[PDB]
């Protein structure tokens, strides 16, 4: 006569966290690249920035439905996103390059694929090589989509403020849960692969530092360099630059 609150049906039908990530993976975004304009550094970079703005809008929508992310306080939900935006951007860039081009090119968007030439023309050739190296690693490792999605969540939880987050305890829980996910995922029916993946995540820090250095530089000199940044990026970079440059961003490592 009393309706049970617990639900055996609901509990069994609930998809795995790995299945939820697959369900919420953002759809590919177009850059709106106009090949009728010359491929100068000013145009290529502005285009990339516009693409970045469109991508971050989807990343935010992704962060709202991310399991466990809602357990953290709002302030720690914005800081983590502003701190890891470059890392998520570069890592998703490598995944698309790997899946869509076998890591032969940098697949920024279906309408914008960089070959060596555009890499030189972009005026950030070495950085492009840096991100392309990660794509090559996806091939040697035969990274799987499941491994990818988990790794991306970890990147979102890879950089925190020096003084700490509002809920450092809640943060530690979520990060631990996802590291577990990757742990059980890399398990054959294992430690060497888990090692290769963790070191891959760690290497993202130095790469991201280099990308950010170029980003902060082009941002402060955008007028002189004529590189346009969309609203979404001005917001993110205006908050991140003074924090990163002041030694207030702490990177988390596995090794
Ligand atoms: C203009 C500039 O400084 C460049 C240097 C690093 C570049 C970013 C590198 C990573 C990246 C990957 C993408 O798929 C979208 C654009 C972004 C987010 C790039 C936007 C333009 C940046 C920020």
């Amino acid at each position: 006569a009393l309706v049970p609150q617990l639900s055996t049906i609901s509990r069994a039908l609930t998809p795995s966290p790995v299945m939820v990530l697959e369900n919420i993976e953002p759809e590919i975004v177009y850059a709106g690249y106009d090949s009728s304009k010359p491929d100068t550094a000013e145009n290529l970079l502005s285009t990339l920035n516009r693409l970045a703005g469109k991508q971050m809008i989807q990343v935010v929508k992704w962060a709202k439905v991310l399991p466990g992310f809602k357990n953290l306080p709002l302030e720690d939900q914005i800081t983590l996103i502003q701190y890891s935006w470059m890392s998520l951007s570069s890592f998703a860039l490598s995944w698309r390059s790997y899946k869509h081009t076998n890591s032969q090119f940098l697949y920024f968007a279906p309408d914008l694929v960089f070959n060596e030439e555009k890499m030189h023309q972009s005026a950030m050739y070495e950085l492009c090589q840096g991100m392309h190296q990660i794509s090559l690693q996806f091939v040697r490792l035969q990274l799987t989509f499941e491994e990818y999605t988990i790794m991306k969540v970890l990147l979102l939880l890879s950089t925190i403020p020096k003084d700490g987050l509002k809920s450092q305890a809640a943060f530690e829980e979520m990060r631990t849960n996802y590291i577990k996910e990757l742990r059980k995922m890399v398990t054959k029916c294992s430690w060497q692969r888990f090692y290769q993946l963790t070191k891959l995540l760690d290497s993202m820090h130095d790469l991201v530092s280099d990308l950010l250095e170029f980003c902060f530089y082009t941002f402060r000199e955008s007028h002189a360099l004529k590189v346009e940044f969309p609203a979404m990026l001005v917001e993110i970079i205006s908050d991140q630059l003074p924090k990163v440059e002041s030694g207030n961003a702490k990177p988390l490592y596995f090794h």
